[PDB]
């Protein structure tokens, strides 16, 4: 197996569409590990950095990287991330493994997305991989009663906390196949953060690392 | 004082449809304040209570209430709290008080939700008390950007965290005329973690005092 040359590949591509002088703002996750590595050699053009998650962060320190407040930065010119889905319409399931919240709040405040996958990503319908949802701890129960109701299977990730002070419930069984309805009804249950579908604002470019090694952009 | 007087008038009426014994959930604020201290007089009525903020925890754990986390209690029976306005549909603007995140839990998880206000608060379009949006501090400045699309004022609340760890901005000149529509398109704006508009599950009964000290109930 070669995932991880894969990932490496992927990462290495979207590099290249750092071009000019750019506030840069940088996901969460092993396939954005070998993007941080590959910054180096684009130094001159990195004016600014914004991060999505603490260990992100402490990475990007480690070379040399000067990570800025979203609030200091003001706007992203162009954001790279992973994800744990992709479909056919760009539309994504993130927040996995970590910073669901501060990766979705990147997207918003980028001028352009572009997402890292291998092809082992790629699917025709999301949900499959379950759905993370970031939801403030005292709300918890209810909200899963709520996705109960949704057709959802929700479950607690005992003991995980975010680095915003918050839970994750995962929510499997999901049949997506309206992303825009559902991710515009999750955001309306109370006490809801963070739902992981990125569909109202899917990436604007998916860099696919095929199982052949090959580049596809979406 | 005499707002103050108002004040104690509805929430000695409210505390009356304490009646069988409850899980009783508790607002936060100076109305509230009031309330808590007729709580006294309801005690064999009260299995369980609920709290919407830290500060109405200390004060209903030094009057020798057990305050019990929304998760193991389940569903609230009687929410009772106060507002910032109130219009003809018992609709609200709530969060003055930097309360609203786990105040819109409660209600969310409440049979019944009572509010208590003086004859201040009736409005009959909201907003022109500013509406408090709980915030992801990150998404601050992407927010108030958004908001001013909206045709709202936004103005980050200086040195003020919420329970949650969050910032508040106050949104000065919308006309709310639909706060239906409004809630809806709020919850979809990404770091929002709470709008003051508490509309799409509105109260079920406004007790409200009068100038003249009688009381009306919606
Ligand atoms: O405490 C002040 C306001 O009522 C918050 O909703
Ligand atoms: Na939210």
């Amino acid at each position: 197996n070669n995932q991880d040359e894969l990932k490496k590949l992927a990462a290495t591509e979207a590099a290249k569409s750092i071009t000019t002088e750019i506030t840069l703002g940088v996901g969460t996750g092993s396939t954005v590990g070998f993007l941080i590595e590959e910054l180096v050699n684009y130094r001159d053009k990195i004016k600014t950095v914004v991060s999505s998650s603490e260990d992100s962060t402490r990475k990007l320190k480690a070379l040399g990287f000067d990570v800025v407040d979203l609030n200091y930065a003001g706007e992203i010119d162009l954001y790279i991330d992973g994800a744990d889905e992709c479909n056919n319409h760009k539309e994504l399931i993130k927040g996995g493994g970590a910073a669901l919240t501060r990766e979705k709040i990147c997207v918003a405040a980028a001028k352009k997305f572009i997402c890292i996958i291998d092809e082992s990503k790629k699917v025709n319908t999301l949900g499959n991989f379950p759905l993370p949802i970031e939801v403030i701890p005292m709300a918890r129960s209810y909200i899963a009663r709520q996705i109960v109701k949704l057709g959802g299977q929700p479950v607690y990730r005992e003991q995980t906390i975010t680095d915003n002070g918050n839970v994750i419930l995962d929510v499997y069984n999901l049949k997506i196949d309206n992303p825009l309805k559902l991710e515009t009804e999750l955001n309306q249950i109370t006490g809801v953060v963070t739902n992981g579908i990125f569909a109202l604002k899917p990436a604007d470019t998916v860099i696919m690392a095929t199982k052949d090694s090959n580049i596809v952009v979406l």
